């Protein structure tokens, strides 16, 4: 039915089919589908997700009035998510103006004040990360960083999320661990839109219970046992109260949104970062000799001395462009609109290709390639905010930004401090994207550690 | 799940079964459902279509609060209803600003001005009504009622809302009526609501496509013949243009809500009054002689002398107490709202049991008699606007309301002026209500027709 | 996922999208579709409605054995259908058992003996045919066939399927004509297929409730007052009883499916008939000339003198080669079984695309011209009867077959006493078949009527 | 709708709740449920899980007809289970023919030739089993019996159904361990059965797919590997072969299904022994002493030895007696038929309440008192065949029984050869079943273990 809405207000696009829409050609991935839509239709083009209108926008004007100038007005929540449960009171999933307090209530606890006080936690895990790979060094054994570096992920988000403080790698068999590794049926979401509801009454949630179970046990034991400066008690304080107080349901949710949003992100952004360091010798020395030079006598990484690294920095940044992980940005159209010269009707999803943006010759020179002078302080200037968008952009964007800046980048001092990391025969060159859903490497990467 | 709401909040109601609810308690009538329950638990109470949780309103300033001041900020909507497909479009069906438009677009259309253009119309077929009932009166048969009321009804809505002039008791057979006359289900859409977006995506309209792709044409024959002071042209003019004008399929939308709303109330209404005038002869004669004062010789009723009837009009209201045909008001709460001193959570439904209230004897005495006094001039100021609401009341209430006054009155004048009506043994007497869905008698009137 | 399986086995067939199969490429038609996968893929193909995977097989020999020799142990039932309610006690709907019984329980009423004694009742019906056309006849203006035709094939299931007397084109408004006339949606049935559970627990019934509460009724009234040679009193003397008696409810069953299986056939062999009787005039004088051969004096058609009439029989045949208006069969294979040469397993659909090999130029010489001689005893015997399969073949065949070719011929046969008919300028020529769902014209056939 | 049926047969039952049918009454487990039943209506009841008309049978000769003489005409398959996926090739979900076949091809592999070759695999895990406890009595803290018996029935699963050698409570990050221990949703299965086919389509399988998938390849592994006396290997020579061969996928959802039928039995049946083994210390001693005698010197034991012992299986088959952990069986009816004077319609639920007739107390006196003797030999004649089922009985019984016996007899001969059992004060006296869904204690078993 709803897929002659884009031929009428005369918005170029694939034709889809009846019921799938365009939905067959996500088989190369959402990135290539994206790229090729740019490049045939230009500026604007409209596809359906099943019956869903997905309207795509690349006019920086028109991101920014989406973004921010209309975020509250109009473009407020994304996608519609379920089958979710209690869930529904998670920041990212909620809607209006519960997300709208949920943000209030949450915002103080990313503050760069309270960074800091979170760096001397994260510092600790990334002394773990080196023994465990300085194991794999004295072994002359090929390194899959996705485990070591998947394992400092979420070292990281335990410890912060909830205070417990576990070598996942060697502390496998961890009550904790066991549960909190507990993280394809969503193409059927889209087709079948009207079955996330008949879940819903069937409490088929898309977070397993027992998990859930246990972290609202586990938060009302520490809840009822303090009663330490992890996320988990910063909450606890903030619901120590304008809008209402957190319950305590929803601070469970919080905490559960952020190991999933945090957990897979940083693995895979220090996956891509070393497969970089390591295919740019060049861009890895240089980035050593900064580490060392603020860093003498491989001193440890603080709060300060990361801020003080603009190389670091510049590496960082340009592998987030290549690897926008997120891919893609969204917001459901709530009301009939009209912004920068175009009616929008509502229930359109208004998407941002992200991924396709960072890779657009016309705003990036050999856009493929990895340079990461484009972040140099004389060629940062030339760089437009939505068209580089890693984090999103306006109120709703990623509200851990900051913290998954600090997290990667003192993983990264640390590692290179110790290590140099050069590519095997079984390196993947060059690195294929999983042509499957989210933005991970087709084959994991793999490379030869050996030390300083 | 959601089961335990009104326990948390501290409002009574009937304990529910898991998946139905209460609703197994819906098996004497939504009247007696409601009347229990204001008898049980006092002023507000609780109880769960399914997972639906509905929270019973009857404190005057509260429904004010609902109806009036907080009705386009909270309470803008009536239950989501479906599957619908494009009557997605009716005013009645359409949510928030669509609604806010849709209602200012056809306003102009129900003012007393318009009104007294259609006399004319609405007068002709109360002839035709008289003709068909002096047809049944020579032949010393008793009437069923519903069927030369019901005939009356859908003649006037044809004549009125697309312009077509049919006896339809004695042309049976136009195309018009036969599509027109495509006037239970609606349990499992509440035990099941995840299947209404099955239905949608499957076309599965709750309103038949056949009379709906009919009219569509029927009245883009008309559109573009004419290119009358009927519906249909007083909605052609208007798109002749703020908002929006109103797209050819709204107008058609609304055309078919019209018919709905109208159809069956018109023929339920006379044929409670008739009933009540039969059984209450001394009301009767008294009503006639009224309309031969007011309309001496049998004078043709005109819009100016009908407003002149006051008993009329007083006999009327007082059925529509007995019998508020809709029986209960909705809205469904969209935000977290407090109101006269109680918090109102998102997404419940706040209705107000009018049946139930118009025979609250807290506010009526010997509430069950048909007294029409009751609305006297000298006691009609001691009735309460929010416990009196056959029409509904504020921003959403009954938009066709004059129309219909006019629409009965006009009809009961004519057959009063030639007719009297008495019981049979055929009777119903005392009339019972339909313990099924909507407000009817349980066994059709049947009364005895002899000619002043 | 089961669109693997015809690869797997090494059967050729248009490669399937996932969800649709190749639903999709029914846009030209059923027809179309079968006539280009024997074209392209030979003896036997696959495809798949949506998950549903089937097999088409065109060797004589094996639909021999799919049809008669493996009916009773293999392939039984046909497609399942739903959602049905009740009239799961139809027997062309009831499987296995269950429909071996009713099979048995109902074949007396089909009988040659039977039907001569219906002969006089679907006569005088022949006669209100007549002077239905001698109405538009005498008033020079082009007749729409399928009016006039679909009023006769209405009025014959009437009195032969409940007793009932109506000259329903003009006597429109008895209360069974309005109920009888009760008579898209399933292609969804195949993408959804785990969807006709859910309406069938909502009772949503694909034939509806008032209809079927209404024979019920009625011939509860009928069985009741009785208590004349139409299939209701051969159905009740059966239950006057091998197998158990056939239930009230299954005798409304079998009513019902009677009336389907008879109304539209029928009517649309009847106007596919006249249509070709007008662009063949030759035909049509020589078969008027044998009507007044053995009629002499426009004599009334008898049962044993329609036998006589062998052109007509072959006008007949030749039409039901050119439009078989089921267009296919289907059996649904039960067990894994290997049948001439080929591994057949559980759960395929099996068909026998008869439209198409009715026009398959590998079995008939100029496949698309109308030639009845084809059907001449000369030329009748060098016929497959697993090529030409109008009504089926074996235990599951058309039970209604002699009953249906006793009926068209007795329209026919006095149609063709009293009129000619000719094209009119409206006639569709050539007549296009609707690319939509039955077998039927894409115009209706419209000729000039003339008086002999 | 289907809620009348018992009622016409005049088969008494509690009265069915709209959808639910009489699933509310579950509340207090399937256990008290039927012995409710049993009580109250006597030899046969009805009552509906959901729409689902279940007939309770406890006639031993109605009992032998269903189980055995009409097994494979009538009562061939448990109630329809899914989502299933591949599963559905395990011979305890196929039906009919597939799983005729299934049984024939299996049976070989649980022979008493085959469990005697078994039978030092199962023994050397024993040895584990002791000395996982033998640290839990050196440290003098009371033992959690299901999870050292837990880890035993797991132990014996792995080196019995894939060759795979673990001390799962010791080695617990072995890849096989984490995947083999992906072991309330299935309530909504039966109010909404017709959301099974929903799931289907969607791939929604029931057992999570990269389980499956780790097991498929761990056999194409291992078959690749080899081309040892476990079920694996015992599987892979009989499809090295009447019917067809048991196809790679199907090998794999045998194993897959002996470890679900194998482990949480195994688990609960041997707690519940040791429960009753540490309240009737006489019991344990004898039984020691009897363990003694055979195996003197602790000596290890054997096949034949095992089945030297009486009173250790008059102390199993008592306890099964008890605690029938499957608690029901059940077969769908496939035709109507009659059996020892019943009409039985089709599509009904035959189930025996094995629980409840093992508690019978016409049947058993002092059914509630743990008493071995009853199956001394002197009094094993009087015990009914079709009364006591612990593991059903007919062509589809339990296949693995005879290996089932065997593997606890060895648990308990080792466990009791070695330590002594006594309760602790957090011991459940008297232990209370889960009023949840399968048979299993309230609280798990905790008891001292003390070394002799
Ligand atoms: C390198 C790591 C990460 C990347 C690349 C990333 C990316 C993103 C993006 C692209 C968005 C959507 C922005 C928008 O819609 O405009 C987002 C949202 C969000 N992220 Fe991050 N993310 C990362 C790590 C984290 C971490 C560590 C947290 C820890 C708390 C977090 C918490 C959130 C939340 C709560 C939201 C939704 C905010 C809202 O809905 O108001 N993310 N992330
Ligand atoms: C005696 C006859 C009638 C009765 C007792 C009746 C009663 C009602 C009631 C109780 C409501 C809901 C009010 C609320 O929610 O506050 C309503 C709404 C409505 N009625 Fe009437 N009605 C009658 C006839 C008509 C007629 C003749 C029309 C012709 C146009 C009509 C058009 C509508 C519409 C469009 C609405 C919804 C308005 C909106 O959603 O904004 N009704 N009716
Ligand atoms: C010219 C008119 C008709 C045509 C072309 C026609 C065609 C067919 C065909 C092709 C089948 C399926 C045969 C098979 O699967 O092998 C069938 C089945 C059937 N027909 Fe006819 N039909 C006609 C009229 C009628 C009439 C008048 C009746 C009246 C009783 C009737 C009753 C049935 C029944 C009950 C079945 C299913 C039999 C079973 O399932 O055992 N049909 N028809
Ligand atoms: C003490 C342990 C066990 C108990 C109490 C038990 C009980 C049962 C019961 C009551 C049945 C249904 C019988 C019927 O429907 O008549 C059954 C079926 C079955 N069991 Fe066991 N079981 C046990 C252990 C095992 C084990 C160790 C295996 C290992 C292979 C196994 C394999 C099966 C299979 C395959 C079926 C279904 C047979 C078929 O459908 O043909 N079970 N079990
Ligand atoms: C779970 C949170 C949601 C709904 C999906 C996310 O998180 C994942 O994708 C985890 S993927 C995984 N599952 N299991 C394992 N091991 N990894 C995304 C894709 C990502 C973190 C970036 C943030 C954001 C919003 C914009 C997005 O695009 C998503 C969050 C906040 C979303 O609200
Ligand atoms: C209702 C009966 C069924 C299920 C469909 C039929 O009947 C129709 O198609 C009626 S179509 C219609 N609907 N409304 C109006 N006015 N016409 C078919 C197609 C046809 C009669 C030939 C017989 C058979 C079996 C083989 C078929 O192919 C069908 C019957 C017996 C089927 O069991």
């Amino acid at each position: 039915h709803s897929h002659g809405l884009f031929k009428k207000l005369g918005i170029p696009g694939p034709t889809p089919l009846p019921f799938l829409g365009n939905i067959l050609s996500y088989h190369k991935g959402f990135c290539m589908f994206d790229m090729e839509c740019h490049k045939k239709y230009g500026k604007v083009w409209g596809f359906y997700d099943g019956q869903q209108p997905v309207l795509a926008i690349t006019d920086p004007d028109m991101i920014k009035t989406v973004l921010v100038k209309e975020c509250y007005s109009v473009f407020t929540n994304r996608r519609p998510f379920g089958p979710v449960g209690f869930m529904k009171s998670a920041i990212s999933i909620a809607e209006d103006e519960e997300w709208k307090r949920l943000r209030s209530l949450l915002s103080p606890t990313f503050t760069s004040g309270k960074l800091k006080e979170m760096v001397p936690i994260i510092a600790q895990y990334g002394d773990v990360l080196v023994r465990n790979l300085r194991r794999e060094a004295e072994t002359g054994k090929p390194v899959t960083l996705k485990d070591v570096f998947g394992a400092y992920s979420m070292d990281v988000i335990t410890s912060t999320s909830f205070g417990v403080n576990i070598d996942s790698l060697n502390n496998p068999q961890d009550p904790f661990v066991e549960n909190t590794k507990k993280l394809p049926f969503f193409l059927s979401i889209t087709v079948f839109p009207f079955l996330i509801p008949i879940l819903e009454v069937l409490n088929i949630c898309v977070f397993p219970r027992e998990v859930t179970n246990f972290l609202r046990k586990s938060v009302k034991r520490m809840k009822e046992s303090r009663l330490r400066v992890d996320f988990l008690q910063l909450m606890i304080d903030s619901q120590n109260s304008s809008h209402k107080a957190l319950s305590d349901l929803e601070l469970v949710a919080q905490s559960i949104i952020f190991i999933f949003a945090g957990y897979e992100t940083t693995s895979s952004v220090l996956s891509f970062i070393m497969y970089e360091l390591a295919t740019h010798p060049d861009v890895q020395q240089k980035l050593q000799e900064e580490i060392d030079a603020v860093l003498p006598n491989k001193a440890p990484p603080t709060y300060d001395t990361v801020l003080q690294m603009e190389y670091l920095d510049m590496v960082v940044n340009e592998t987030l462009r290549l690897f926008p992980i997120a891919m893609r940005l969204e917001r459901v159209c709530k009301k009939d609109v009209e912004i920068n010269g175009m009616f929008i009707p509502k229930g359109v999803v208004v998407m941002i290709p992200s991924y396709a943006l960072h890779r657009d010759p016309k705003y990036w020179t050999e856009p493929e390639k990895f340079l990461p002078e484009r972040f140099s302080k004389k060629n940062k200037d030339n760089i437009d905010p939505y068209i580089y968008t890693p984090f999103g952009s306006g109120p709703r964007n990623c509200i851990g930004m900051r913290f998954a800046l600090m997290n990667m980048k003192l993983a990264l001092i640390r590692v290179l401090q110790n290590f140099s990391f050069k590519p095997c025969k079984e390196t993947q060159i060059p690195l294929k994207l999983s042509l499957g859903g989210l933005l991970q490497p087709e084959k994991p990467v793999v490379l030869k550690v050996e030390s300083r």
